[PDB]
């Protein structure tokens, strides 16, 4: 048996990881998990999976759960408790935004392997989080279409012989608009995403191209690449999930239907793969696959991400913190769509960067930008 | 450092590998090489690399190369001593035809890693060379954009967990035509394809899809496959060279330029890779990749290889030898295009079928069908 911890269990990635657990009672177990605010979901999981400890993200909800369960934690500590439980053999982080940083930190400290779906952990503190993995003898296991993809293409490969990697972008809801028309998009239209869903924050990030920019950074720390090693390309159908090129011009791609359970389960069964009872990718049905050169004028958020990469230090913490606040304000009909872009540029032009932020200053800056006034 | 040996050196592939040796003096030297035919090329290749043993076709030619160094051989035995030169570390078998079979086999026994550029040996002696390769503790690598893909896809994986394999197809010169319009086809419109480069025999195989039939049979033995795996798809751009799917549903693939210096050089370096100075694959310039189902009514030649595979034994040897003569004759205007599909079909249906041939059966069954009357 492997004992699995799910951090973001009430989310898209978390749900899909519970199905995987529900498709393999023989090899997996759900030992601990975390929700936020979807308490009905928690009761369903507790009455099916028999987990030992559950954490809510708000204390008032503890006693809605206390009949069904006895070991109920809550809040900030409730996260570390569920990610550091000693019966944990593997921790899956499906939290969004930097809320997930601190628990993987404390989980690593406890010598526990990490399947990492939470992107911004590596965006705000990649290099901090990696050099912590070495030193505790724990590995970081990507669970994210684009990065699970790169990962499998490197099996039996010397990472030293990578020329570049290319990360594929679907282009989000507004891929067939020019900025001119973007003055006119509603929240409803932004939420109607092409290829996956995945929840609302990822859907807007995908339309902003922040999602890919976050992943170009995550990829720099996973695979130890340079800025010129990271390319992007626009792939409408989202079949090819990424591709790496080696110094001998051989190029490797991984393919699938936009379904997250495969990368999740491989991150549970590495380096063995086991059967996944689901329809296979039928290249004959898809008929054709498109590729267009990335446009950095149409998606300036991907240019900011590159810029947060080449400045370094604490600039990535700001790009993430303000994006978290800009996307929330957009979904609450507080700002317009192109506002997300302009909000981000401001705080970055002003940021006084810290070269090698420790954890506490990273969590500091992130707090400053999430509670600052945007007027 | 590795000392390489090339058997079909005057050949198209043997020369591209000579370049792949010449770009990397830090990793390769050519220690021994074989040539029949072209004696000129030998002298230009002796002067550069000064290798330690040579073979010619005809002992008649032995005399012209006495003055350029000492250790020269010829004939059937000639091929063997350069195959099993104890200074070789990897031996590239580049001579197309039934001549490739025995040299390879003796090189396996001398314990030499083999690079297989001869499509013949694994269509015709698959179970043989493979069981012997496992017997003598040596691996067969592929130069071949198709099988070098599979090799790179499975690198770092448990072959036990393969679902399918899918080799990719361009469809030859007549992809856009129907078997009805191919009553009107000529030898000149058969060769209007990018495979035109040393494709005289290979373009025809591409036009009839014998070419990929041949590689599903090689795949079956090289990667220990069952027939229900090994699928095939029409991919017009020929950028994706092959797909592998695992029991978890994941799908790997290798994509590339149409440059055979790439697999050649990967073959040489097997676990390693190392720098190949050519233009990379720009995916934004080939805007799309197309994918149509394989139609076995439309390419009866492809069913014929799945047929030869379904039976086993000596039946694949009949396929290679007859397709050889039927393709050869079509080019001499002795035979019309659709006949190749018929000429093979008749001989196949009539063939007697030996269950587990040995080398000499295989060689004799090959000779008879190449030289009989049609
Ligand atoms: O793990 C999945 N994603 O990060 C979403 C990929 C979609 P896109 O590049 O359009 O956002
Ligand atoms: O061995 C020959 N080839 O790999 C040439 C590929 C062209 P085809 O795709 O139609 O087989």
């Amino acid at each position: 048996m492997k004992n699995i911890a799910i951090l973001g269990a009430s989310g898209s990635i978390g749900q899909q990881a519970i199905d995987v657990i529900a498709r393999h009672p023989e090899s997996f177990n759900l030992i601990s998990f975390t929700v936020g605010k979807n308490i009905e979901f928690a009761i369903e999981v507790i009455e099916k999976f028999k987990p030992e400890i559950v954490s809510v993200q708000d204390e008032a909800d503890v006693e809605r759960l206390k009949p069904y369960h006895s070991n109920i934690v809550s809040g900030r500590q409730g996260l570390i408790d569920v990610s550091t439980y000693e019966k944990n053999d593997l921790v899956l982080n499906a939290l969004l935004g930097s809320v997930g940083l601190e628990p993987t930190m404390k989980a690593i400290e406890a010598g526990k392997n990490i399947a990492l779906a939470n992107k911004e952990t590596l965006v705000v503190a990649g290099k901090l989080v990696m050099t912590h993995a070495k030193r505790y003898g724990v590995d970081i296991l990507p669970v994210d279409s684009e990065h699970a993809a790169i990962f499998q293409c490197l099996n039996g490969e010397d990472m030293h012989k990578i020329k570049n990697v290319t990360i594929t972008a679907s282009g989000g809801s507004f891929r067939e608009l020019t900025r001119e028309q973007l003055e006119h998009v509603t929240v409803g239209d932004a939420l109607n995403h092409p290829n996956w869903s995945m929840g609302n924050k990822i859907t807007i990030d995908s339309a902003t191209m922040m999602n890919k920019g976050f992943e170009v950074i995550e990829a720099k720390w996973l695979f130890d690449l340079k800025i010129d090693q990271i390319k992007t390309i626009l792939h409408k159908e989202s079949i090819i999930h990424s591709l790496v090129e080696f110094v001998d011009t051989s190029v490797m791609a991984q393919l699938g239907t936009p379904d997250m359970r495969m990368p999740i389960q491989y991150a549970f069964t590495y380096p063995e793969r086991i059967e996944h009872r689901a329809p296979s990718l039928d290249l004959v049905q898809v008929a054709q696959l498109h590729f267009q050169e990335m446009d950095l004028d149409r998606y300036r958020c991907l240019k900011f991400a590159y810029d947060a990469l080449r400045i370094g230090g604490s600039m990535p913490v700001v790009l993430n913190a303000v994006n978290e606040v800009a996307v929330a304000k957009f979904l609450n009909h507080e700002i317009t769509f192109l506002e997300i872009e302009h909000m981000i540029e401001r705080e970055m032009s002003a940021h006084e960067v810290i070269p090698d932020p420790s954890l506490e200053e990273i969590l500091e800056i992130d707090h400053y930008y999430k509670t600052k006034s945007y007027e």
